[PDB]
């Protein structure tokens, strides 16, 4: 199983554990570049649900791209603090990343002030990364069980997110606003 | 009828005031909600977010869009906006019972109630937070020298009604921004 080389220094009952992985995932039009540059390849089959499809964009094919000021953009960049950033020219940024950063320019366009824009960004960066962090566990919690496999999981772990991702988005959308009918008064 | 809804504001304050609520009477508000609202700047902004004026109770709530009771008190508790804690007080906004019945769903998949209502905490303290914020940043743009309330009132029924469509997706392409950051 030439497959022996994207399991690396792995060995005993874990050997066996990810090449059974790895054989769901290559069968799932994953591909061996993407097996290897990723440890634990685990929520690859999965990464592409949330918008995680292994293209990575720059600053500046972004702000070529999708019409937008370069330097506005690289400030909502900052704010959202997710990849190390500081070069227009490094493809570090996810490609939807990137297209949901080039959204913040049209609030400035639309009057509202750009540091103002950028500071509502990094609260809700802020905000939305704790309760990241509540979601990350949730999901754990329900789809690790007895003595399950690294298979197991990834295969639980892509049936669940699954399910929930067309929910997730319409959720925070309906109380984003919730909040924004009680602030009101 | 206007002169009882000014309330006790006088001089300059009131005749802008008064200007303010011929205004709010024709975009279809009642004398109630006016003078419940104080300051009534924003109620024709209200129904750009979601606010019909309509309320509900959560025994309304639980058996139309077909929820569990317990489970929708709870997670109301977690927003923590309205806290009047009995089965059928209409104190909650329709569209808010609406958004508390989404939480049934995430339960019937298999996660755990104590965590889905965790996790709806936690969202509810960042967007408190943002909500904040976006009122400061709404503020600045509808706002300049001299503007009188009723000003102020067109402007950001004008501002809103031109973020809101944007808002939504925003916070949605948001959250999956900090979701495809965990799985690397
Ligand atoms: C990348 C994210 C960009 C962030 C953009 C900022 C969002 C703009 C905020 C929304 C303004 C609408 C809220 C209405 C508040 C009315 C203010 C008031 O009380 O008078
Ligand atoms: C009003 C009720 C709100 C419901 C809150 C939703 C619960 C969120 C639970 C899980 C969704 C998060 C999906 C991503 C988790 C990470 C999974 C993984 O990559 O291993």
């Amino acid at each position: 199983a030439n497959i022996d080389d994207l399991l690396g220094d792995l060995g005993g009952t874990a050997r066996a554990e990810r090449a059974k992985l790895v054989e769901w995932l290559l069968e799932q039009g994953i591909t061996p570049d993407e097996i290897r540059a990723t440890n634990p390849p685990l929520l690859l089959a999965t990464r592409h649900l949330v918008g995680d499809d292994g293209t990575y964009v720059s600053a500046r094919e972004i702000s070529e791209n999708y019409g937008v000021d370069l330097e506005l953009l690289q400030r909502v960049q900052r704010a959202v603090g997710l990849a190390r950033v500081d070069d227009p020219d490094a493809v570090v940024h996810m490609r939807a990343d990137g297209e949901a950063a080039a959204r913040a320019q049209r609030f400035v366009e639309l009057g509202l002030n750009p540091d103002q824009v950028v500071l509502v960004v990094r609260v809700l960066a802020e905000g939305l990364s704790h309760a990241a962090e509540a979601m990350r566990y949730t999901a754990l919690e329900a789809i690790m069980r007895p003595g399950a496999t690294e298979l197991d999981i990834a295969k639980g772990s892509q049936a669940l997110v699954s399910q929930i991702v067309p929910l997730l988005g319409p959720m925070i959308q309906d109380m984003l606003f919730m909040q924004l009918r009680h602030m009101m008064e």
